[PDB]
C-alpha cells in the first residue's frame, strides 16, 4: 500500500511569498479595497527651472476574487454499512463496517 | 568453506539489486502472485468540474519460473574404495 505525502503551505518556501489572513466572512463580503498615500521628496535646486511644490497622491487598488474548488464521493453500500443500519450480529459484517 | 576460497554472492556490490530469501517449499507452489494498489495525489481546480474524484489502482504481478542446474560425476569402484576403513594393504597409492 501507498501512502500520500503530505505537505502544508506553510512549510514551503513559496509561503514567504504572500500573506494570508483566515477570514471567516468573505461569504457575505462584496468588492472590498486598499488605500494608498504616498509623498515623494523633492529636490531644492537653483535657477529658473521650478523648484516645485511637494506632490501626494491617493492611488486606489480593488480586490479581486476567485475560488478553489474538489469534489469526492461514496458509495450507497459504504452509506449503510457507516451509519449503523446494516449491521447485523454476524462477525462478517462489522469486517466489512471497518 | 572457512579453508575454502570461494566467492560469496553475499559481498558483492550485485547482492544490494535483489532481496534474496530462502523459501524451502517453491516446488508445491502454482502461480504466485503479488498486489498493489496506489492513490494519486490531486488538486483543487478553479472552475467547479466534479469529475475530480481521486482514483483507485489495483495492480497485480505474476512470478516467473526459472531453474538452475550444475552437474558431477564419478566412477563407480572409485566410491566403493573410501567406504573400507583401513589403516600397508596394498592399495594407498590408488586410494
Amino acid at each position: 500500500c501507498s501512502t500520500l505525502s503530505l505537505v502544508r503551505f506553510l512549510e514551503l518556501g513559496l509561503s514567504v511569498a504572500c500573506v494570508c489572513t483566515k477570514f471567516p466572512e468573505l461569504s457575505y463580503v462584496a468588492e472590498g479595497t486598499i488605500q494608498f498615500e504616498v509623498q515623494q521628496p523633492m529636490i531644492a535646486r537653483d535657477g529658473p527651472h521650478p523648484a516645485d511644490q511637494p506632490v501626494h497622491n491617493y492611488m486606489i487598488k480593488r480586490l479581486d476574487r476567485r475560488s478553489l474548488n474538489a469534489a469526492f464521493s461514496i458509495a450507497v453500500e459504504a452509506l449503510g454499512l457507516i451509519s449503523g443500519e446494516n449491521l447485523d450480529g454476524t462477525h462478517i459484517s462489522s469486517a466489512m463496517r471497518l
